[PDB]
């Protein structure tokens, strides 16, 4: 449809202008108070912070430059920030500021107090098909947007889908996102969500995102992922076999869609055929979906997360509060020049 073509053309124009001239150094650390550690990993953490002048809350992702270098994540961290400062879509968490100092890299994101889809899914067990479909439609549109910009997301999983105050998804964590025209080769993503071509160390493309969508829809509707096993090697063996067992409660339409998304042969996988995303959007499982209404956030969500306000952290987990230090000496300045 020309309306969608023209929408995506404008989206790409606006992305490219920011991509080619990225914003830098748009806030500083001492304009924020630290409130609580919301997550932590091997080279960084995410903090709830409050801006001292406006009172606004944000989720601040803080990466230790020395650890980024040591764990060979330099390009990934530069990808994440350059992409986030250039994208704009209703179901992507917004980057509001970024900056760096002697020790760390900072991305100041909107804070979504409703928490991760993962916690809501694990609490209730599984989502009904309408509920899963509401979230899946938002991911389809988001991947249509990202892929049109030549971006591969590469980290789809329930933990990275936050549920906002209207019950809609906001995708977070662009740590593995990359602008790719053609193929790319890095081993990354979470085991249960990896496409076979990643496991097999092949050059792969945006079709890995559509595979991961199949995993996500299965997990939302079943309560567990399709290739589950105790050990990673067993997960990988199941993935590359592609044998998937569907619960009897799955509709026939859902099983058909999942067979086409969880297609081991990437040249036969929905999302990667001549009709692209339209094979997914036109599938019978999505017959009830008004794609424009979803994009415009006019559909009433299946549920609204419970939270008390923009500073409520009750939907996130508790972590040891550790210092955020800034060395008196600049570290790794060269490697992060463009950040
Ligand atoms: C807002 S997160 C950073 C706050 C923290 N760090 C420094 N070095 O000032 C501190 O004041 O201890």
């Amino acid at each position: 449809q020309e309306s969608v073509k023209e929408f995506l053309a404008k989206a790409k124009e606006e992305f490219l202008k920011k991509w080619e001239s990225p914003s830098q150094n748009t806030a500083q650390l001492d304009h924020f108070d630290r409130i609580k550690t919301l997550g932590t990993g091997s080279f960084g953490r995410v903090m709830l912070v409050k801006h001292k002048e406006t009172g606004n809350h944000y989720a601040m992702k803080i990466l230790d430059k020395q650890k980024v270098v040591k764990l060979k994540q330099i390009e990934h961290t530069l990808n994440e920030k350059r992409i986030l400062q250039a994208v704009n879509f209703p179901f992507l968490v917004k980057l509001e500021f970024s900056f760096k100092d002697n020790s760390n890299l900072y991305m100041v994101m909107e804070y979504v107090p409703g928490g991760e889809m993962f916690s809501h899914l694990r609490r209730i067990g599984r989502f009904s098909e309408p509920h899963a479909r509401f979230y899946a439609a938002q991911i389809v549109l988001t991947f249509e947007y990202l892929h049109s910009l030549d971006l591969i997301y590469r980290d789809l999983k329930p933990e990275n889908l936050l549920i906002d105050q209207q019950g809609y998804i906001q995708v977070t964590d662009f740590g593995f996102a990359k602008r790719v025209k053609g193929r790319t080769w890095t081993l990354c993503g979470t085991p249960e969500y990896l496409a076979p071509e990643i496991i097999l160390s092949k050059g792969y493309n945006k079709a890995v995102d559509w595979w991961a969508l199949g995993v996500l829809i299965y997990e939302m509707a079943a309560g567990y992922p399709p290739f589950f096993a105790d050990q990673p090697i067993q997960i990988y063996e199941k993935i590359v076999s592609g044998k998937v067992r569907f619960p009897s409660h799955f509709s026939s339409d859902l099983k058909d869609l999942l067979r086409n998304l969880l297609q081991v042969d990437l040249t036969k996988r929905f999302g990667n055929l001549k009709n692209g995303v339209n094979d997914i959007k036109n599938h019978k499982w999505f017959a009830t979906t008004d794609w424009i209404a979803i994009y415009q956030r006019k559909v009433e969500a299946p549920f609204i997360p419970k939270f008390k306000g923009p500073g409520d952290t009750s939907n996130f987990d508790d972590y040891e509060e550790e210092e955020i230090r800034v060395s008196i000496n600049e570290k790794c300045g060269k490697e992060f020049t463009e950040f």
